[PDB]
C-alpha cells in the first residue's frame, strides 16, 4: 500500500525508516509547497514518518501534519 | 496492514513489540506535535502501542489516545 | 487481522493465548489510562483476551469491556 | 476468522471443540462479567461453544447468549 | 466458512457430515436453549444440518429452524 | 461455497449429484420440516438438487421450491 | 461460481456443455414443477443451457427462460 | 468470468472465438426462443460473439443484441 | 477481464493488438449492426481498438465510440 | 488493469512507456475522432500518457486530456 | 497500483524514485498541458513524485499539486 503527501507550506520531510530488526532513518525525502509524493511501503521501508505543515491521505482517510 | 497516528502534543510514543515467542518493546518513536508516523505491522512487529495524545486511524476507523 | 485496545482506566490487561494443543497465557500487557494498542493474531497468539474497562474495535464493530 | 464474545454476567463459558475426525472440547475458558475475548479457528480448533449470557460479535452480525 | 447457532428450545442439535465420497453424521452436538455455536466447515465436515428450534446467521443472512 | 436449505414441508430431499465426467444422485439427504442444512459444494458434490417445499439461499438471493 | 434454477413448469431441462476444445451435451438434468437445482461451473462443465419455463439467478441478477 | 444470453427470438447465435494466436469460429450455440445460456471464458474461448436477437448480462449490466 | 461492445450500425471494427515487445493489429473482428461482442484481454491480446459507431461496457462504466 | 481512451478529436496519441530501468515511448497509438482503445498495463508497459484531446476511464474515475 | 496525473501548467514533471537500499530519481517524465499520465508502481518504481500543477486520482481519491 502506499501514502500520498502534499506539502502545504515548504521544506517538509517525508522520512523512510528501515525494515528489519532495526529501525533507523534511511532517507528524508525533502518536498517544497506545493508538491506531492505517492510512496509505496516496500522492502526496505515498513514505516514513514512526516514533519512540517503536509496533507496526508490513506485507505483510513486524510491526516494533517503540521510545522 | 498499518495504522496513521498523529501526535497532538509533544513527546508521544510509538512503540513496537517484538513478533514471536516473546514480546517485548524492540523500539521506540518519539513524535513532537503535528508529526505524523504511518507504520506496518512487520516480520519483528505484530503489536504497536500508543503513549500521549494522539489521533490514530486504522482500517477500523478512528481511536484518540489521550494526554500523558 | 488485529484488534485495536484503547484503555478507559488504569491497569487494563491485555492478555495473548498460545496458539496450538494448549491454551495459556504467554504474555499479559498493562495498558494505562488513555493508552491504545494495536494488536495482531500471530504464529504464537490466536485468542486476545481484556480485562478491565476499555474500548476495543475489531473488523466487527466496538465492544466494550467494563471495569 | 474470529469471533468477539463479551461476558455479561460471571461465568459465562468460552469452550474450543478439536478439529479433526473426533470432536471433543479441548478447552474451556471462563469469562468473568465485562471481560472480553477475541478469539480465531484455528488448527486445533473448527468450532467455538459459549455457555451463559453474553454478546457476540461475528461477521455475520451480532448473538447474544442466554442465562 | 462458518456458520452462528444459537438454540432457542432445549435439545437442538448441530450435526456435523461427512466430507467424502460417503456422506454419514460423524457427531451430533447438543445445544440447550440459549446456548451458540459458532461452527466452521472443514476437512471432515462438508454439510451442517440444525435440527430443533434455533437462530442461524451465514454470510447469506438469517434462517430459523422451527421448533422439533 | 454453499447453500442454505430449509425444509418447510416434510419429505424434503437434498440431493447430491457427483462431480466428473458422469452425472448421478450420489446421496439423497432427507429432511424433515423446519430443519436447515447448509450444504458445501465439495470434491464429490458439483450440483444440489431440491425437491419438495423448501426455502433456498444462496449468494444470489432466496428461491423456493414448491410442494 | 453457480446458477441457481427453479422449474417453473414441467419439463425443464438443466443441460451440461463440455469443456474443452468441443462442445457437446453431456448431461441433461430433468427439472419438474417447482425442483430447483444449484449447479457449478466444473471440470467437465464451461456452458450451461437451460431450455422450459424457469427462473434463472446469478451473480447477475435473474433471467427468466420461456416454455 | 461468465455471460448470461436469453434468446427474444428463434435462430440466436453464441460463438466462441479461439484463444490463441489464431482467432476462429471453433463453435456456434444455437438459442431457441425464451432459452438461456450461461457461458463462461475458458481454456478454448477468449471472446463471445452474440447475433439474433438477445438480453445479454454480464458483471457491467445488460445489452440487448438485435437480429437483422 | 473483459470489454462489452454492441455495433449500433454496420461495419465496427474490433481490434486485437498484440500483447509484446511490439504493438501491431493481429485481428480486426467485424460486428455488423446489432451484434455484440465480449472480450478478454489474454495472452495475446493486451489492448482492444473499436473503431465504428458503437456502445461498450468495461468495469468502469460506458463509453460511445463514434462512426 | 486497464485504462479506456476516446478520442474526441483528431489527433490523439495513446503512448506507451517501457517498464524496466529506463523509461521510454515504445510505441504511440494514433486516434481519430469517435475512436476507443482499451489499454492494459503489461509486461512491456508500465506507464501510458495521453496526448490530445480524450475522455479517459480508469478505476479512479474520469480524466479529460486537452488539445 | 497506479496513479492518474493530469498537467494542468506546462512543465509538470512525474518522477519516480529508485525501489531498493537507495532512493534516487532514475526518470523525469516531462508532461505538458492537458496531458494525462497513469503511471504504475515497479519493480523499478517504489515513490512518484509530482512538481508543478496537475490534479493527481489514487485508490483514495484526489490531490492537487500546485503551481
Ligand atoms: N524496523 C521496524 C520498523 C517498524 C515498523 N512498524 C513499527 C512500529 C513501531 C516501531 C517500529 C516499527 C520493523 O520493520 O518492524
Ligand atoms: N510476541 C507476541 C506479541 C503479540 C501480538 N499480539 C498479542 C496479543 C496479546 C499479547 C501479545 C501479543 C506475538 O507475536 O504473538
Ligand atoms: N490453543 C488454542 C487457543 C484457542 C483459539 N481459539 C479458541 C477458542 C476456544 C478455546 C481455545 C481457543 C489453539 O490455538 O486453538
Ligand atoms: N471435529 C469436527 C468439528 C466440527 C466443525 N464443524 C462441525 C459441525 C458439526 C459437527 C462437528 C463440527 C471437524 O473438524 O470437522
Ligand atoms: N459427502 C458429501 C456431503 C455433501 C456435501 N454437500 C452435499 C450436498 C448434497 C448431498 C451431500 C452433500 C461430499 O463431501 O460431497
Ligand atoms: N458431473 C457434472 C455435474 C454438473 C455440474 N454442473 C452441471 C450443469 C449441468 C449438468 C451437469 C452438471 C460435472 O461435474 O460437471
Ligand atoms: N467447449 C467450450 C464450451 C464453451 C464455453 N463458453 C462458450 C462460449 C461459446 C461457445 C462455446 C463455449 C469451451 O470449453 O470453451
Ligand atoms: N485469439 C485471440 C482472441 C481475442 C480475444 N480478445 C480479443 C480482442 C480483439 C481481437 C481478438 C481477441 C486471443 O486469444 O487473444
Ligand atoms: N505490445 C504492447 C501493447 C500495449 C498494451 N498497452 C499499451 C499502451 C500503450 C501502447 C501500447 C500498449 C504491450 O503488450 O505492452
Ligand atoms: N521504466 C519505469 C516506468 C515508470 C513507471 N512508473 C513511473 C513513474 C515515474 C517515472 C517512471 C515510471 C518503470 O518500469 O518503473
Ligand atoms: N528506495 C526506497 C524508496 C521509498 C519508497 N517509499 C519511501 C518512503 C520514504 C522514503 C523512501 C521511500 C524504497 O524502495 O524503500
Amino acid at each position: 500500500d502506499f501514502v500520498v503527501i502534499k506539502a502545504v507550506e515548504d521544506g517538509v520531510n517525508v522520512i523512510g525508516l528501515t525494515r528489519g530488526t532495526d529501525t533507523k532513518f534511511h532517507h528524508s525525502e525533502k518536498l517544497d509547497k506545493g508538491e506531492v509524493i505517492i510512496a509505496q511501503f516496500t522492502e526496505h521501508t515498513s514505516a514513514i514518518k512526516v514533519r512540517g505543515e503536509a496533507l496526508i491521505q490513506t485507505a483510513y482517510g486524510e491526516m494533517k501534519s503540521e510545522k
